[PDB]
């Protein structure tokens, strides 16, 4: 575990985190994809040999040493909004058992179910609730990853009012 476990945001390229693991905004097919996904199969190609899971759960494979946590969080496309909310919870649970089981005491965590699975939503909030809820009983460090400045601010303002 962490000395005192915390959560923190970075506005950065997750591809370049500090943390002692990585949690991969991954499609269910096991598919280099677009966005976070693609940074990712860029720096560890090797965790996408049998990557494919299905949609609310996720699944580790190893880089090296180095774990990648395909975590796949519904497309709001194709699910309805009580369905994605239900799927979307259950993904970042998984991540939470996966973290555990490591025995890591660092995770870099993008938020599932933002950009091209949002179905043209922003669900900042909805997203980021359902990671404090699956990840506030782990005592891994959680290293939060964004692109947008604005988003990079409302995350900090949430992280800083529970603490
Ligand atoms: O998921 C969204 C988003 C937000 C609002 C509306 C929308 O159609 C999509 N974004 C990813 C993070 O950066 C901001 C944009
Ligand atoms: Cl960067
Ligand atoms: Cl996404
Ligand atoms: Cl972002």
């Amino acid at each position: 575990g962490a000395m005192a476990p915390s959560y923190r945001v970075k506005r950065m390229d997750i591809a370049k985190n500090d943390e002692e693991c990585v949690v991969n905004a991954a499609n269910p097919r096991g598919l280099p994809g677009d966005g976070v996904c693609k940074a990712v199969y860029k720096k560890w190609p090797e965790s996408f040999k049998n990557s494919a899971t299905p949609v609310g759960t996720a699944k580790t494979v190893m880089c090296g040493t180095y774990p990648v946590i395909h975590a796949v969080g519904p497309n709001f496309s194709n699910y309805t909004e009580s369905e994605g909310d239900r799927e979307l919870a259950a993904a970042y649970r998984e991540v939470a058992k996966e973290v555990t089981r490591l025995g890591v005491n660092s995770v870099a965590i993008p938020l599932l179910s933002t950009g091209v699975y949002s179905g043209g939503k922003d669900r900042l909030t909805q997203s980021l609730n359902h990671l404090f809820t699956a990840m506030d009983s782990t005592d891994a460090d959680v290293v939060i990853y964004c692109r947008d400045k604005e988003w990079e601010k409302k995350i900090s303002e949430a992280i800083q009012m529970r603490t």
